[PDB]
């Protein structure tokens, strides 16, 4: 679990957003696994705006975190969940790095603010949901 706050928005991954998300919601998309909703009390995160490929991110499975190399984001095949069917997921950013399937939300940052969250793993592998092309997530 996890999510970013910046501004009035609350950043979750699609698959994770509760009931009052979706009562309070500001954008989605499926095929990025992300979605945003409005908040009453303004959030202290501020976003990258930025081409890094190195950076930090928080993994829950082990109360740890770690730095990470990580590609630029793409489109990524994504093996069937209970979420999705095996789809491909795009604005997604790969590292090796220990994730489990609840490390979902955890941020993932770089020098200039946040970069993304975790969306995706595999054995030994990360995947992060790239926001940084999100622009109006600083604004209104
Ligand atoms: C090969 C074993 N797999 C793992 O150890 C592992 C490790 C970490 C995570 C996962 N699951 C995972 O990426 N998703 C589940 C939730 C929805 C996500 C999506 N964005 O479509 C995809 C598997
Ligand atoms: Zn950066």
């Amino acid at each position: 679990s996890g999510a970013i706050y910046v501004g009035n928005y609350r950043v979750v991954n699609r698959h994770l957003a509760t009931h009052n998300d979706w009562a309070n919601l500001v954008w989605e998309d499926s095929s990025r696994d992300l979605l945003v909703s409005s908040t009453t009390a303004q959030g202290c995160d501020t976003i990258a705006r930025c081409d890094c490929q190195t950076g930090v991110y928080y993994c829950s499975s082990r109360r740890k975190h770690y730095p990470v190399s990580f590609s630029k984001p793409s489109l990524i095949f994504v093996e069937a969940s209970e979420y999705y069917p095996a789809r491909y997921q795009s604005h997604l950013m790969l590292a090796v790095g220990h994730s489990e399937p609840g490390d979902c939300g955890g941020i993932l940052r770089c020098q200039h603010g946040v970069v993304g969250i975790v969306s995706t793993g595999g054995n030994g592998l990360v995947g992060f949901a790239d926001v940084r092309d999100l622009l109006w997530l600083d604004e209104e």
